């Protein structure tokens, strides 16, 4: 049986006090609605009907590449009215799952269990037990089936003690949705067409409604403000960290670890406190990440150690390389195996060959450095004024003395030696030794003003 | 009706194992007693009577500027004796609130509710419910009024089950305080004059004592050691973070956020984990603060992004500026709109004009830099030996080549160009190009010792 | 009465998904088994019998220096079989305590209370109360003595409600262990010889088994995976931080503090959030450590302030020194009293004399710097190519101008002055002023390409 999803995402999110619409606020670096779209995709949804409204232009720019059907809602008249906007696109013989852009932690596993329980021509309603169910619609089960969702204000004393409550998440076939949505009324205090009413309509038609309990409450929780969003964030981070720990990643403190994307890892990986992993990150075996590192879109080979307070982005690090502390790898930094990058070093769009070292107070930009080079402290690759970021090409086995400026476009051939304090503007030949001729004034008996 | 406060702050705080007296230990960067003084001020207190004793000289140096009446207590004979020291200064027709220098989280809101409930010629006693009230004085209410505070050792089985306990915080008029304090005795195991006894004395005089429950237990908790102080700190930090989140500040992790002063913010502000905000900080709209930043006494314009591990102090940052990662702004750094400050860059008491860039391994101190300047990597402003920190004045549209030393006092005029590796000691004229003439020795066939 | 310990440490730890055996995973920087060995040593154990098996070679390399008896177990046939491997080495008249390499938080205090309760020719069994005891062996006490350890699958309804459970930790004399271990059978579902059976065997012999409740559950908890290991880590860190706070160390956030070794401290020490203390660290009075610092094997004198994001290792810091922010002290850095080390500064195997300053973008390696020296921004000590890390010797009261390279081996005598941008290769005499003679090309009317 086929499946399609409807995601409610039209909300303004007034209590976020933001220029963004509600569902664009992020959880682990990606919009709340994107988590829901990805879950619906993971489920095998043929179509994903996205109900949107407030901040329409921002929704379109931030989610331009999502394979969704854009259903523009002009008036907020309740959740049944929102779902009915997508109803002309429902296949009669497909299942439809209703999800909420502001409740991002719903899992594929929970939803699979919900779809599976759906009786033919009936509804599968996602429910949850609360220690304090006050304010939520109570689940009334008679003969194993859901006969009513009794709201707080209507419940009798005995019903107020029911801990099982309605989440809003439900599954039914497209024909049943089309049929029942056309029958929902707005005769209530809010004057809204509630999707909740489908339970009563299904019962009127002698169709069964089966309840399916969610594993965690946090899967059904919605974020109405940034405090609630921060609580979903911490729950999501704890869950990601716990999964990594059970896979064998040594995360020293799961409460001080953040994953905002995907992590591929080998065995015996050690991650110290306050590390942030962003985008797509791949770590080989025995990678050690020191305190305070930020890795965004990087590939790290086996046996690499990243020392504290290193920031890496869009970079590749070969096996047994040693980075940090206080190293900065900017996009395009490609470090070969057994390389060394030290404190207060910045590498940008440069390749560094096997065994080469760049250990102090250096800027290497738009360069190619060969194997077994020694880049002295204070070395800087630079350009002439008005240039267009030209390249510095350094061969194999080159020594570059401390505080040397390499003025691109320039080539330094294999085995060349450059003395400290040099300004390199002309190409250096193979085995060429280039040393600066200094002129100095020496004044004897110079008594300091102390 | 007028109000004045009495704050007990004479304690040694032996269990802090410190040379400081008890109340000078800080919560969110300010002494515990200062929080209480500020609360009493926010309430509208005409006078704030500060009872002090231990570490008297340190109290005077650390709180020199507080608008308090210094009441030096020579002997610790109990809380009623402490309050009686200030009693000759109470106005008969004013209300007096008794507060504790070591219980800093008491709120203005709680105290307003306490003052309001105070019956004429009576007492308003602040109380709190505890799940485990063991050791605390139980509130005995008869005919809605507080008839007794029954201590742990005296309570009957039924009274030990009372969860409502005495906090020590109370309000009464100045004449009633003067009258009842003169009647407090010390006939008890400790031989102390307890302020607690005022409840029994008020009852003897047929004056009503009304109980007022505190909203949070943490408002009445006192810190006797640094473990307790750390628990008040975390509660205070969580409360500050929660308020900011409800105002619309996106704090990624409220458990990894510290505010030690005041924060003024615009909309869509994003604060990553492990950020510290000190003194008075103002952030405009859409300010993004990366992980590990420290902002102390700074003004940050709209649309500024501060990248990870940046430390800013007594600085101003114009709109759309980009700072970090690993940037250091020291006092007097003034960055104009659309400026760029990069990694391993230190700016001290310098103004940097619109669109100017200082992106790598640079020290700029006591300087004025104009608009659209390019400050190369490794550039350093310096002085002669025995100098008195002279100024470097750089005009508009100046290019300063990498690893150039600018020797103050020096002026570089508009549109000047400075080549890499230069030593600037003489003023550079408008559109003047200054390039270093290098002498180099080139030795061919130099085989490295590898 | 003498004591010896047996520690079970043969486990593979399959669920760690690691190449290391189970007990080598660390808690606070040291292997789980090492914590247990140290506890057994603190107790006064004459012998420590270490049962090992999986990852035998790694156990031997990682614990080479431990004063233990290496008992190589070839087959895992249950805990009684493991303890019996060490039994030929038990003295009849000594007490034997059985401990587990994967339950590292067991305290000396708990074990002292266990040994003390041991009745002659009997057993002292360590027990613990659990709110949910499901799955654990229930303690059956009859006439004050332990008559049985009833397993989950055998317990009657009434016995399942017993909250007191078996921990596996026990004490008995060597003769009793030898005797009872020879009588343990493997007739059970697992076909293993359980140490648990010693309780039933002691009862058969009319020897009393006394229960001793552990203070904390976490002392008896074992780590089977890295999630469980992380929970023991956080509990251990919280306990260490709480002890330090009660001793008077101001730890701003005990949940963001890590101690991985030993800390000796004076009074009025302040430690900001996210600090890591490794190896042996000693702090004097009024030491202030800013956010994000890492101190490994360092001695810090009184009144030192370490500013944020400083990494120190195998270094000594004299009184009133000022370090950071962003300073790096590498092994052998020895800073005398009243010295100053600033941002983006790296000190390696160098001594820096009293009052000397190294405040910006500098590398000082293999050097001796005297008193009251001024090391300018951008200064670098370096070597010739093929050198063997030679020394830079700087006297007292030397000024070294910004962006100067000091080419070791070189000596700079007392009161010498070095101008900015200099290359020092030759020794500088007492009171010698060395300034660079620059040649520059000046081109007027150079219009920039803007
Ligand atoms: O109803 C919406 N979202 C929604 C619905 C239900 C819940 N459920 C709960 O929070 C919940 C339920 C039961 C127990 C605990 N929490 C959480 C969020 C909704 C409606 C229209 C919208 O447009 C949007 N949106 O995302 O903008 C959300
Ligand atoms: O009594 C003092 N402080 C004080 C008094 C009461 C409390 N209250 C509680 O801790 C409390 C009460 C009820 C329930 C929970 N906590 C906390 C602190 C006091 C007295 C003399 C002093 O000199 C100082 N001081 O600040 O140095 C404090
Ligand atoms: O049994 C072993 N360890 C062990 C034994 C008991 C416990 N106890 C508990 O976890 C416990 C007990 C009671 C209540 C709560 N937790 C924890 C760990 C064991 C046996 C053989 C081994 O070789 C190793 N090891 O360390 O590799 C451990
Ligand atoms: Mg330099
Ligand atoms: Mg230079």
């Amino acid at each position: 049986k086929a499946l399609s999803a409807v995601i409610l995402a039209a909300g303004k999110g007034t209590r976020m006090y933001s220029d963004l619409p509600k569902v664009l606020h992020t959880i682990a670096g990606k919009p709340m609605v994107k988590h829901v779209i990805d879950t619906a995709h993971q489920l095998g949804s043929e179509n994903i009907h996205l109900i949107y409204g407030h901040g329409g232009d921002l929704m379109r720019t931030h989610l331009a590449n999502e394979q969704v059907n854009w259903v523009l809602q002009t008036e907020q008249l309740g959740t049944a009215h929102a779902v009915q906007q997508a109803a002309p696109f429902f296949k009669d013989n497909e299942n439809i799952v209703v999800l909420y852009g502001d409740a991002p932690l719903i899992t594929k596993e929970t939803l699979e269990k919900l779809i599976e329980a759906k009786p033919e021509n009936g509804i599968a309603l996602l429910t949850v037990n609360l220690d304090n169910p006050t304010g939520y619609g109570r689940i009334i089960r008679e003969n194993g089936n859901v006969v009513a969702i009794v709201e707080q204000k209507d419940a009798n004393a005995e019903q107020l003690n029911i801990k099982e409550v309605n989440t809003g998440v439900m599954v039914s076939d497209g024909a049943s949705f089309k049929k029942w949505l056309a029958r929902v009324g707005n005769n209530n205090a809010q004057g809204e067409y509630y999707l909740t009413d489908l339970i009563a309509l299904a019962n009127q038609d002698n169709c069964q409604v089966v309840a399916v309990q969610a594993t965690d409450v946090m899967e059904v929780e919605g974020a109405n403000n940034r405090l609630q969003l921060a609580a979903l964030e911490r729950y999501f981070q704890n869950k990601q960290a716990s999964k990594l720990l059970l896979e064998g990643v040594m995360i020293y403190d799961p409460a001080r670890f953040d994953l905002r994307g995907t992590l591929e890892h080998g065995k015996d990986v050690e991650i110290d406190v306050n590390v942030i992993i962003e985008g797509n990150v791949k770590l080989g075996d025995r990678v050690k990440i020191g305190t305070g590192c930020v890795l965004k879109n990087v590939v790290i080979g086996n046996d690499v150690e990243i020392k504290p307070y290193s920031v890496l982005e869009d970079s590749i690090v070969g096996e047994k390389a040693a980075i940090g502390p206080f190293s900065r790898l900017r996009p395009g930094a490609e470090l070969a195996a057994e390389t060394h990058v030290g404190n207060f070093v910045e590498i940008k769009k440069s390749t560094v060959g096997k065994g080469s070292k760049v250990n102090h107070l250096t800027y290497v930009g738009d360069s190619e450095i060969g194997s077994n080079c020694n880049i002295g402290a204070g070395v800087i690759t630079c350009n002439y004024d008005g240039a267009n970021k030209f390249k510095t090409i350094i061969g194999d086995d080159v020594f570059v003395g401390s505080d040397t400026q390499l003025v691109a476009p320039v080539k330094v051939a294999n085995g060349a030696t450059i003395g400290a304090g040099t300004t390199i503007t002309r190409d250096v030949g193979e085995n060429e030794l280039v040393i600066t001729r200094v002129a100095q004034r020496h004044i004897q008996g110079w008594q300091r003003p102390i």
